[PDB]
């Protein structure tokens, strides 16, 4: 206030939503991923030889979702505080975004058999760390405004 301090800090709340919506979906994905992994089920007869009909219409789209947040996060100004904070956030992004995107050709194309070799869970775990890294050094730029 005074200038400076409202648009600058806007923009804080503006990049903790959508990095918060751009988990979210990739929680939601990982789960809707697993609706199809079970629902591939000794039923059989809804003859839905692996594909959409439902849930994984919902993970490819809840992901394009998450994908289409990030971008308005990361092509938005690292301050400069949030240097290696969004930086860590981006490989973050890149490891489990492509994560999923590789259990989607899974259990679209039939194949079970690689969709559980990965460790999907390691790679988020590790972004719910890079996340929360995030979180604590930018609560830290406010922990001086307030």
């Amino acid at each position: 206030m005074n200038q400076q301090g409202f648009v600058i800090s806007n923009e804080l709340r503006q990049q903790q939503s959508e990095l918060t919506s751009t988990w979210d979906l990739m929680l939601q994905t990982r789960i809707n991923l697993s609706r199809s992994a079970a629902r591939m089920m000794m039923d059989a007869s809804n003859q839905q030889s692996s594909a959409k009909t439902d849930l994984l219409q919902n993970a490819k789209t809840t992901l394009a979702q998450a994908a289409a947040h990030y971008a308005n996060f990361k092509n938005m100004t690292p301050l400069p505080a949030m240097a290696e904070a969004s930086a860590n956030v981006d490989e973050k992004y890149q490891r489990y975004q492509a994560a999923l995107a590789e259990l989607i050709q899974f259990l679209d194309n039939g194949n079970m058999d690689a969709y559980f070799a990965q460790p999907t869970q390691g790679m988020q775990n590790a972004l719910g760390e890079a996340l929360g890294n995030y979180a604590r050094v930018s609560e830290n730029l406010y922990r001086q405004t307030f």
